[PDB]
């Protein structure tokens, strides 16, 4: 998209609400899969609700967008190439972005709780540059997300579960390795709504399941090699105190030479599942983190789906 120039990336819409525009400081990307990572500071102070956001992307250059809140960006630069790091404390992840798979819209009513004492104080943009070559004409790129935002608070709060591994090891030309995580639930009852999946390039597929009375309920599976968008979950889900998450990573070691872990880097890898769900105000918490297994004997009686990829 157009570069903003002297209107400013903030518009009011009404007393209460506003759009904020988050867009590449007019980047040009000079090498193939390039990452750039910009923030901006959140405008007001006091608690701010995200109630919708706005692809603003120029559609023949990027592969996708990400866009995180966080209160201490890895730098204080105009932008940054993201392997230095999105954030240096918690990156919250609110909105991806992919070109062959276009995102689904917030539930009207649910919004992700912003500023205050509490809240995130900046939002990150990353934007991964695919293909370099409509830079023939060295322009200037400006592509990024407008956000809708509000002071009017939301009865539903949007949130994070995040499920994602850390002690995994895979042996150089093993045929499967398999990524297990697990934890019991301690909260609140949590909707359900929205998937991501992430690894790199040795992940197969994905599954995530809600476990109660010893019966699996399909969250999300997907292949993490397709676009990794937020993908809507089929029928919302409740997941209740009580309640075990278990998620599995197939991998595969064949291609690599040496034994594989998880880390940053495109040669390292990740097994992160990101459940987005949304609970009611009065109750509601805006992050979860899974990064153990602790019932790992329990994946015995796990769905035979997740270890077939898909078709
Ligand atoms: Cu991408
Ligand atoms: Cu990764
Ligand atoms: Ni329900």
């Amino acid at each position: 998209n157009e570069c903003l120039g002297t209107i400013g990336p903030v518009t009011p819409l009404d007393a209460s609400d506003f759009a904020l525009d988050i867009r590449m400081p007019g980047v040009t990307p000079k090498e193939s899969d390039t990452y750039f990572c910009m923030s901006m500071r959140l405008p007001v102070d006091e608690e701010a609700f995200v109630i919708d956001f706005k692809p603003r992307a120029s559609m023949d250059t990027v592969h996708h967008m990400l866009l995180f809140g966080c209160n201490m960006p890895s730098s204080t630069g105009s932008y940054w190439f993201c392997d230095e790091g999105t954030c240096t404390d918690k990156a919250n992840i609110l909105y991806a972005w992919a070109r062959n798979a276009p995102p689904t819209r917030l539930p009207k009513g649910v919004g992700f709780r912003v500023g205050g004492e509490t809240g995130s104080k900046y939002f990150v943009l990353q934007v991964h540059y695919g293909d370099i070559s409509a830079f023939r004409d060295n322009h200037k790129d400006c592509s990024g997300v407008s956000v809708h935002l509000t002071r009017v608070p939301q009865p539903l709060i949007a949130g994070m579960y995040l499920m994602m591994s850390v002690d995994t090891v895979i042996p150089p030309g093993e045929k499967v390795v398999n990524a297990d995580i697990s934890c019991q639930y301690k909260m609140y009852p949590m909707h359900v709504f929205a998937y991501r999946v992430h690894t790199h390039h040795l992940g197969k597929v994905v599954s995530g399941y809600r476990v109660r009375n010893g019966q699996w309920t399909l969250i999300g599976r997907q292949n993490p090699q397709l676009p990794q968008a937020f993908y809507p979950v089929e029928h919302p889900v409740d997941v209740t105190f009580g309640d075990i998450l278990a998620a599995r990573c197939v991998f595969t070691g064949e291609g690599r030479t040496e034994a594989t872990h998880i880390g940053g880097t495109s040669s390292d890898e990740m097994c992160n599942l990101y459940i987005m769900y949304y609970m009611e105000a009065k109750y509601a918490l805006s992050f979860m983190t899974c990064t153990k297994n602790v019932a790992p004997d329990m994946f015995r009686t796990i769905p035979a789906e997740a270890n077939i990829p898909i078709p």
